[PDB]
């Protein structure tokens, strides 16, 4: 408003799920951010600096020209609408609509909840291997592949963010060899849509390089 428009500023690390999804989200709608890398190992999040742009000092947060974001699907939504060239990423039809935001709900209460919670203590916080809580993952990929069946698309005909939401978690799955093969709706959404995301292998596969590393 009345203000020279700036690149919108990426709070971001690229091995992280959450930050993947929006890159994703990003490129898809032909938006060229100005990533900015945040430290979460050596504390960045935690300087007074970024506590005043997000003081729950999460990554992804956006600033777009003042207008400051973080929850990575609240920040997917805002940017399809706000940039977004055409009518499928996120369907303007409510009910349509409505099935996509079940999904964004279903990746973060479910798959991704269940992803972290077995994986990120057992990497970083030195945890023992729990079996209930691996169980929960295939519990959650369960789901999916039922959502998949008949379907090409985990949230309608067409590609929408719940397809760019949901491989940013089935892909970290995959770097760290848990096996989806028993998950055939799973494994053919996944082959089938890598080939469709924009700059796929620059916002998810380099990062998902960055994240095998630190494992
Ligand atoms: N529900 C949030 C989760 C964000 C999140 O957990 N970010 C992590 C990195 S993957 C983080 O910034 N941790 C640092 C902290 O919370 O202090 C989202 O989807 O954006």
């Amino acid at each position: 408003g009345a203000e020279i428009k700036m690149p919108i500023d990426f709070y971001q690390l690229p091995g992280s799920p959450p930050c993947r999804a929006v890159a994703l989200t990003a490129a898809a709608l032909d938006i060229e951010m100005n990533f900015k890398q945040v430290n979460l190992m050596n504390g960045e999040h935690l300087k007074p600096e970024f506590l005043k742009i997000n003081p729950q000092h999460t990554i992804p947060t956006i600033d777009d020209n003042g207008f400051r974001l973080w929850e990575s699907r609240a920040i997917m939504t805002y940017l399809a609408d706000q940039y977004g060239k055409n009518d499928t990423l996120y369907p303007k039809d409510l009910k349509k609509r409505a099935i996509v935001n079940q999904r964004l709900y279903f990746d973060m209460c479910s798959l991704y909840k269940s992803f972290m919670d077995y994986y990120y203590p057992i990497i970083f916080m030195k945890a023992v291997k729990d079996q209930a809580k691996y169980e929960n993952i295939g519990t959650a990929l369960s789901f999916l592949d039922k959502f998949l069946e008949g379907e090409n698309y985990v949230a309608g005909k067409n590609m929408t963010l719940a397809d760019l939401s949901i491989v940013s978690t089935v892909s970290t799955l995959e770097a760290l060899d848990y096996d989806l093969s028993k998950y055939k709706n799973v494994t053919r959404w996944f082959a089938k849509i890598k080939p469709e995301i924009p700059k796929y292998e620059e916002y998810n596969n380099a990062g998902l390089k960055m994240f095998k590393e630190l494992v």
